[PDB]
């Protein structure tokens, strides 16, 4: 089968948007753009990297009145307490705050831990970035 | 509070390798995983209109004994009090240290600090993170 | 500019004591640390006038895992947009952390924030250091 | 001798303001004042600690701008970077900066490190905070 047809559901607001953008744009459906954010996320994590010593910032965003997020992100973090060297928090607003986090270990490792922190429910956005020193 | 649900058709091969992707990530569903790519696509496109408070982070590599770029730094840094909000500050040996500026502002002001930043013939490494401030999100 | 010269008359036992003192530390003169001394002098009475713009940190320290201080941490801080400017986290170990607030603004309301934050039942230590802005120093 | 008297060079501004406070409070002159303020500083840096394991922050404030303090400050960190973990700064205005730097060590080479830093020229202001977790 060339398609696989399935539901997923998200808040009426957050939906308002992404559909006035990508009406603005041009597409056609929901399918062709939720098609291309997928094929674009397989790409960007597929680019593998190897065991090199590297320094990061992962920078999330979220809202610490949802789930348990707050907690979740501190107890995954005193898991690597080799890796994570500190983190600023900045409070932007009455729900949602922004925080970067500084590491430093195998490149490969470290990544494991961004993609392990980005995917906690409560954790709206964020970027990971490594460099060699 | 309210809740949408709509359905959507993506290539098998394409959704296959998406599944296998998130599991290895750690995402614990597949709508999770939707909902944070639309909110990242909703995200820059934020940054897109030039016009909204948007938030980000200039993360950067240096060697302070090297050039001015210590000095350098400050000066532009300071030149900008209304965006930048405050950065952190990493010794990574005797002489390289690692940086992470968070700004909050228009676009178009933040996205011109990262470039005068990163263009900094001291800075080795460095890249901005266009993020959200959350007003907006859920 | 313009460097005012003045004498004073210290007691010869405070003095000698000062002087072995500050060389221990590290100044490299007395004068030095006696501007320092006055400075600080002006910055806590610049307290004392609960009016005026000032910058303090205040250090905690605690355990995520007790209690509800981890959230009762970041209502209590987030009621608190204006005056909190961002703050740094070190994870101690697997049980406790150590957090530094940077605040800005009216004297009276800084004490206030720390005050409700050291008094946090789950807040094993914690310090309010009230210092300045710089602007009205030299 | 009971009294030693020498003469110290202060900004003409910073001097106004330390006369009208001395005033306020009733001194007579500004060698009382001065006295004390040395006389509280003796006390505090000599309240001997140890050499325990602790972890703290030094809030410091400064005029980037003035002599060559940024590059001090840098180099001294770089000296220990063991019991320096991260700095935190806040772009104060056109000049002043305010740095807190964690910290953690032995509690008497703590210390002397706050001392280093609070002693250069060029640092207005700033407090050292020690305690054992
Ligand atoms: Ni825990
Ligand atoms: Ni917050
Ligand atoms: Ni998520
Ligand atoms: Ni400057
Ligand atoms: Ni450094
Ligand atoms: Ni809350
Ligand atoms: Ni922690
Ligand atoms: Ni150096
Ligand atoms: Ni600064
Ligand atoms: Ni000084």
């Amino acid at each position: 089968m060339e398609l696989i047809r399935f539901s997923i559901s998200i808040p009426s607001k957050l939906l308002e948007k992404f559909d006035q953008i990508i009406e603005e744009i041009g597409y056609e459906n929901r399918s062709e753009a939720i098609r291309d954010l997928i094929r674009d996320f397989i790409i960007r994590h597929e680019w593998e990297v190897g065991n090199e010593e590297v320094a990061g910032t992962i920078t999330i965003v979220y809202n610490h009145d949802e789930g348990d997020v707050v907690k979740a992100l501190l107890d995954l973090q005193h898991e690597y307490l080799d890796e994570i060297i500190s983190s600023l928090h900045v409070h932007m607003d009455e729900h949602n705050c922004l925080e970067v986090i500084v590491v430093k270990g195998e490149a490969k490792k470290i990544k494991m831990i961004a993609d392990k922190l980005l995917s906690l429910k409560g954790v709206k956005h964020g970027k990971l970035v490594m460099t060699s020193t």
